[PDB]
């Protein structure tokens, strides 16, 4: 378990969260922590989540203008700076190494 949330296998439209499991094959042998969302909100939705980033500007844009904070508004989170911080160094890590794809392949 390793419990920080309450978490176990958490797929609600199982073939849209799939693209998750399909960049998951990326980080197999890595080992570090993919789709962990909803820090706050203790579900995980990386699907609709990426979509609202998307529509806020996209990753890099909403970096760049820090709307971060408005982005976790959206989904009701508790809005800090902190909230925001995490969800941008999240997709930091994990989009700037996996842009080789979607680079050609912008979905």
């Amino acid at each position: 378990p390793r419990v920080q949330r309450l978490n176990e296998l958490e797929a609600k439209t199982r073939v849209k969260l799939n693209f998750l499991d399909q960049i998951a094959k990326f980080w197999e042998l890595q080992g570090s922590s993919l789709k962990i969302p909803m820090v706050e909100r203790k579900a995980l939705d990386l699907y609709t989540l990426h979509r609202i980033v998307q529509e806020e500007g996209g990753m890099e844009q909403t970096t760049k203008d820090r709307k971060w904070a408005k982005v976790a508004n959206r989904m009701q989170y508790p809005s800090s700076k902190s909230v925001g911080a995490t969800l941008k160094a999240h997709y930091e890590r994990i989009l700037h190494p996996f842009e080789v794809y979607t680079s050609g392949k912008v979905l």
